């Protein structure tokens, strides 16, 4: 199938870390598409720019709720207020990450649990928080990662622990979902060197490598989430899939199923 | 390069979950070598019975610490104490895992807070605990995982985030150890479906797939951590290692480091 802007046309859609970066660029391409909109992050003040320029671009209805995805009680209730808000969910946009340096990990156990707090176990939350609405509308969640998430690199280890917790974690919900007939699909977005100012700050002085467009990454990722695909990539290097792809897992995968007792699903 | 005993001659070998399983397999298998060995697990009855009987195997010294991986801080002290205990450290075989059984993801999140603390971050505490000892030994880390920190299966989400954590946390340690010139190795162990009874009893009427003797596992998990293997496979199939083996990742991963500045190593 091809994607048409018209598959967003009055459709529900909650992004996170939507102040800045991706997750805002995510929310103005869904307001062009005439989408109902609710954003979050930690700056009210933030969002409230964000949330006007939505409305100023053609948003069905625009809305945010401020505070820290570090508070998992915050992460369960935002999805509630936001469901209650729009009148249910079609599509879930897991974008927040909490700030990260690039350093060779020394120590700071209570940094990595802090990186897993914010970075995996508020999606999980959230997922979990929002599934039964997503259930109802036969909707998609949008599950943003890395390269970092399918491979290793120097001086991001917490990061890259929480963002391959995301990939074990919801490719398992997702078979889940297959198995017993639940049309709501997990798009895991794989991503490269994005030129947001958070990330160039972070690479400056270490990393040599190109960025690619924060708009046309964010509207890829809103593309494939709507396109229903299991995974997104969206690199400078048109080799990242091949080499990143894993059909020997995807195998694996498909063969493991064969050992389950069919009663369980 | 081929592995022999007497490469474990002597050395300080630190052993998680211990008291059963292949815990206990390795414990024993390290005795026989004749090895110093410190094990860990909650029942300090457990633990008793298998530091007898690897002292009774030809252990070069046997002792155990009780207690849960839960606590972070139990999880840093025993390292030092275990440090002590033996002058220092050779080798730490990182074993032990939170209950899990095999049920489709619902809600129970605080059991997924649980997983990730057992299962991954006292990993992080307690490798960051041992790493001076091991940079002195020029030693080794074992980080025991399984397929399904490699691919998906379901019933097991929580766990595959666990295992799927590790990947990503110690694949970028070996990286950033190797780049800085240190030479201590990590072993992630990537297993199949072993012959333990706490497995055997957990897919019981849901998976019907053959099992691996668990003493064979262990020799294979010390063997391939000894020879300072980047990775071990262990499970029936031939065929599992070039499936789940990844080398588009390997190409991936050595061509990042091009893009650092060499300086900051
Ligand atoms: N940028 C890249 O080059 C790049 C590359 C590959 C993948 N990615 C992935 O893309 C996603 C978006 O990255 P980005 O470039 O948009 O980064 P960004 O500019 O740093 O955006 C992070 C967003 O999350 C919010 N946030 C931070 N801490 C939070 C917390 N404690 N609670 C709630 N919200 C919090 C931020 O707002 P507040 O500070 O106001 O809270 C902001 O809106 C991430 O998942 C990242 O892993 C990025
Ligand atoms: N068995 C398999 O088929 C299989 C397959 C693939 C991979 N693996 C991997 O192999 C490793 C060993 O598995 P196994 O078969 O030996 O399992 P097992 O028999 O369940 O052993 C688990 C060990 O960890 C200890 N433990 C449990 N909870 C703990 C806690 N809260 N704090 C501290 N220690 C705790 C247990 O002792 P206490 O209960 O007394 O605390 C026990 O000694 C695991 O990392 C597992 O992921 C196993
Ligand atoms: O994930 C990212 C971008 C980031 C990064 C940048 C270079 C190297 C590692 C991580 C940026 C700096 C940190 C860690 C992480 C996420 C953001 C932006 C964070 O601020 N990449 C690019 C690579 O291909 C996967
Ligand atoms: O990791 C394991 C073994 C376990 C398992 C068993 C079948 C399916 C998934 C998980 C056993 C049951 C649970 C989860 C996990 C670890 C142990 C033993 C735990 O008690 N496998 C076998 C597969 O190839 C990777």
């Amino acid at each position: 199938e091809e994607f048409r802007p018209e598959m967003l046309q009055g459709k529900k859609v909650i992004v996170t870390g939507a102040s800045k970066g991706i997750g805002r660029e995510m929310a103005y391409h869904l307001s062009k598409m005439g989408a109902h909109v609710v954003l979050t992050a930690r700056s009210e003040e933030g969002l409230q720019k964000v949330v006007s320029r939505c409305l100023e671009l053609g948003a069905a209805s625009a809305h945010y709720i401020a505070g820290t995805m570090e508070d998992m009680t915050f992460a369960e209730q935002f999805i509630v207020k936001a469901g209650k808000l729009m009148g249910g969910l079609d599509m879930l946009i897991l974008n927040h990450i909490t700030q990260t340096s690039l350093s060779l990990f020394h120590d700071d156990i209570h940094s990595v649990r802090r990186v897993m707090e914010v970075n995996f176990l508020s999606y999980v939350v959230m997922s979990t928080a929002a599934l039964p609405m997503l259930k109802q509308s036969n909707g998609s969640i949008a599950v943003i990662s890395s390269l970092a998430g399918k491979m290793t690199q120097p001086m991001i280890a917490p990061y890259s622990a929480s963002k391959f917790a995301l990939d074990g974690f919801f490719s398992t919900i997702r078979t889940e979902l297959y198995i017993t007939k639940v049309n709501v699909s997990i798009t895991l977005c794989v991503l490269g060197l994005i030129d947001t100012e958070t990330a160039m700050k972070e690479i400056s002085g270490i990393i040599n490598a190109q960025a690619s467009p924060k708009e046309e990454c964010a509207l890829e990722i809103i593309k494939g989430t709507a396109l229903r695909k299991s995974e997104v990539y969206y690199d400078k290097s048109p080799l990242t899939p091949i080499l990143l792809g894993n059909p020997g897992r995807k195998i694996m995968e498909f063969f493991s199923l064969r050992y389950y007792n069919k009663d369980m699903f």
